[PDB]
């Protein structure tokens, strides 16, 4: 566990530097090695998505793809709704807040791109997913054609994407060799920057939020995994490279390459499931963001002395799940969509309003909460993949046996 | 003809909704299914162009490509010039109007500065130039004496060949949804502009649509019979692209289905239809030229300054010249119509009522965009069969009952 | 030498037209045939880079790639530093000037792209180089795998890039058939436009700068080439297509396709060296830009009567080499980065001081100096490739024997 050692050592180094006022030295000396690690992984996000979906979709019939697609969507929505429920529980238990819209139809239509090459250039995950899935379905239909020229043309096209997919998986393994320094550098800069703001009432928010994410892993991804027969301890131990990487990169879409490599080289999941459930889940399944939004909504409301009612806590659950899909896999994306959650309950943010000062207080520790959010936003993607794969008999039983 | 049934049923539904003031309900309930249909076809425009040109150009020698290229350009210019002539005839008969980019730089823009940027920016002409020479280079490498170069070129062509067949397969799947997309698209357009066609604007719509109907049956029915191609079979076979262009209102948008129809219903070799269709989708728009001819007289007659006989000839050259300028996007004919009006001297100013007549046309621009795109792709199909017949690339079995 | 004949004939035609005031006719009649030539070559820059690096890197083991990479960087920095030294010598000898910042760490991090498809769309050479090199390294590792499916998938992926590379090399040969008209048109317009501004003190700058570039070729690329055994006369004669093309296109990145074709079809250099040293050198190795900056810094200083001291001439050398990497392979890129060189020595540019007046005077003949700059910015890339190839035994001895 050398990678995990860097996270603990870097946090101590960041706290020591932050307490001694050495944040400036770390920002211009250590961080540049953390930024290189983020850029290396963010580079492989697009090639590993276009290649994996085409090979993954072409390896299974469209009938099984529909069953797998519907199955994971129910899990994604149920876990996201459960995550918001946990957020209200931990927020009320800790009593946070003591002192002191995009079109839904247009968002669905945006799944279908107007230019597949522009979506790759613009770094859009969902439009690429739609184009690559139907490309894989079209490829596997051409391989069943009676003509020999069409069959060989489709095989050559798939081999290019198959060779591209294996190339990216190989590069990720090389990149993670540098992760022992990238993880150490990333956590050191974040700890040094925000090692002081967590002093008073903001500390209760961090404690309440992090308690919810910890409970979410061991009550939602430990009970459901045991129901379907997957060992929870093995799942957490195997998926520690993506959990640590998401805990430093703070971008679920950013830590997509390593999540794909871990899900297939450590869990034995077929390419027809993990290649589809991971990128789609990286854009629509973020339980940590939903749980964080639940706590902060109560924190903002309790700061201005207008706590949510029992009925008001139910409408905010639906919006939090709805806003969860809206958030992208980029750092600091949960605070932007948190405004829509606050406006849903009626707490509009006005330039000098009290609800616009509690919002600024959250943004002070937004990065320290972004770390916990991304840690579980990819764990749910992995946990759902094993659950769906177990029901589809695509799990490799040898990989889960000591 | 289930697809054609949706167009007629949707028009009735749109007229009923528009007359009862239910345009708001259609815009937020029905249009979203039409927008999905447009996005599905617009997605396949770029992959179906890059893959088809490479395979199409590599399947024939460059000598035949030059003969085919020159042959269709003469047809494209002759039909466009004829289309403007029809527009003046129908405009004068109906008595409508009762109540600049560098040319050299445009030609230089055909050669891209970055092939990947052209694909990302959705440019058809720069992609055409790069893909044609890529296909020519590929077919030259396959004739090399070295074995490694020959296999490398074959693998590169098979990737584009597999990509081309994949897009053609996806189009067939998309057109299964066209029974709902066409119905939704025509319903929203009819509901939105079912009231503005009431008075003098109705005469413009009648005069313009008469010209496009006459253009199909006098230009694409006489020339097709001269070269031996049956006109009735051509119209019946190319009804999927005609209907799709009549709802999408974007010739570049309805390029995928036009390619699939031209090869799975007409038996045209990939070396002709893959080249003549995208190039024609950017430079051959007879409906736009015919529409511009009628509206120029309508604008002039509205302000009481009719064009003279000499003034009607200079406006013909500009209309053909402005026809190439228009892109395959909705509402692109009105933007370039300003250049046609300024050519004859009718500059648009906020003070003069010249801009007032221009604004009146924009009110029914979408209802005229539907007829324009309907023939802008028919001419691309009609020219392809004419060129293919002269090149003996037409499949005679596909044109025999 | 028909191509070289057009350059001489076009210069005479441009001078005659410029002297008679016929620059307007040439700009709207002749230049458009030169612009077509530039667009044709600029189109092939990206496909010839992505395809060549992948095939070049996969053809050799990563151990040899590191040795070649380090070897050429030392040559690139040594020649660039030598070029600035020559600029001060010719500038002081001619006595020019008689009358009258981007982050370094961020620039290095920008080598690793965040989206490989966006880098291709945005026309970035260095980010594409990094992605294509590791893609080639990953491909050659997959071909050594024990599995048969992975081996065939990697071979198919390489054959696509191999077929793409040979296609671009074939297109360049076709484009250079038109170069007899493109070179004539390009040089005619430039000569006609700036055939009058070279009259007085600006003529001394052109003479001093062009003397330095001529001396650089015959003292730096003629002594070092003879040391390693490569004939200097054969190198210049063979690499005359790229030298002339760079002398009209005025963009080293623009004249990358022909430089690649000349380096492999006339010098017998393996694809693992020239495909890597040329595009990297087209962005970081510009000796002509460095030599031009050295002369103009003294010219600007001497114009305002504040000549550089002996110590001040050494700090300006380091910045000129540092600013040399900053310049891109586009026309007029040396004047933009020349401001940083002037500010390094203390000569900040202000509208009031005549420092900007001397800078504006240089911009008047910037294009006539851009021609000489690009002529040697690609010669150094070619000269370094043969030197590195000779040490790696990848040079074809048959191509260098009459
Ligand atoms: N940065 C988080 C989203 C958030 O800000 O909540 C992620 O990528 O998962
Ligand atoms: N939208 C039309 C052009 C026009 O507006 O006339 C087309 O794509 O063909
Ligand atoms: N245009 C030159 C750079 C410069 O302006 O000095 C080149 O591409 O090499």
């Amino acid at each position: 566990w050398k990678i995990l050692w860097g996270l603990v050592l870097g946090a101590v180094f960041g706290l020591i530097a932050g307490h001694f006022g050495y944040a400036g030295a770390v920002k211009t000396y250590i961080k540049p090695f953390g930024d290189l690690f983020v850029r290396l992984l963010k580079m492989l996000v697009m090639p590993i998505v276009l290649a994996s979906l085409v090979v993954g979709a072409a390896s299974i019939s469209p009938a099984r793809l529909g069953r797998v697609g519907v199955k994971i969507v129910v899990y994604y929505l149920a876990t996201s709704a459960m995550a918001v429920f946990f957020g209200l529980i931990v927020g009320r238990l800790f009593n946070v807040g003591a002192n002191v819209p995009p079109s839904l139809v247009q968002t669905l239509l945006n799944i279908v791109p107007t230019n597949p090459f522009a979506s790759l250039a613009k770094g859009e995950v969902l439009p690429v997913i739609f184009f690559a899935i139907i490309l894989g379905i079209a490829i596997t239909y051409l391989m069943n054609r009676n003509e020999e020229r069409v069959r060989k043309s489709a095989e050559t096209l798939l081999r290019v994407f198959d060779g591209l997919a294996e190339a990216m998986y190989l590069i990720v393994g090389g990149v993670m060799q540098y992760a022992r320094i990238g993880v150490f550098a990333l956590i050191a800069y974040v700890m040094a920057e925000q090692g002081v703001r967590v002093v008073g009432p903001l500390a209760k928010v961090v404690g309440a939020v992090y308690t919810g994410l910890f409970l979410q892993i061991v009550i939602t991804y430990f009970i459901l995994l045991k129901v379907f027969g997957i060992d929870p301890i093995k799942f957490i131990r195997k998926a520690k490279d993506a959990m640590i990487t998401a805990f430093v990169t703070r971008s679920s879409s950013g830590t997509l390459p390593v999540t794909m490599r871990v899900a297939e080289e450590e869990m034995g999941v077929d390419k027809g499931i993990f290649s589809f459930t991971l990128p789609l889940g990286a854009t629509i399944n973020m339980d940590g963001t939903a749980l964080y939004q639940g706590v902060t909504v109560l924190f903002v409301a309790n700061a201005i002395g207008h706590p949510l009612t029992l009925g008001q806590q139910l409408v905010v659950v639906l919006t939090a799940v709805l806003a969860s899909i809206g958030t992208a896999g980029v750092p600091g994306a949960g605070a932007i969509m948190l405004a829509m959650v606050l406006q849903s309950v009626g707490l509009d943010l006005t330039p000098g309003s009290p609800v616009a000062l509690a919002y600024a207080m959250i943004l002070g520790i937004d990065a320290i909460l972004d770390m916990g959010r991304t840690m579980v936003n990819v764990t749910g993607d992995l946990a759902g993949t094993v659950i769906v794969a177990k029901t589809e008999k695509e799990l490799d039983e040898s990989k889960w046996i000591s």
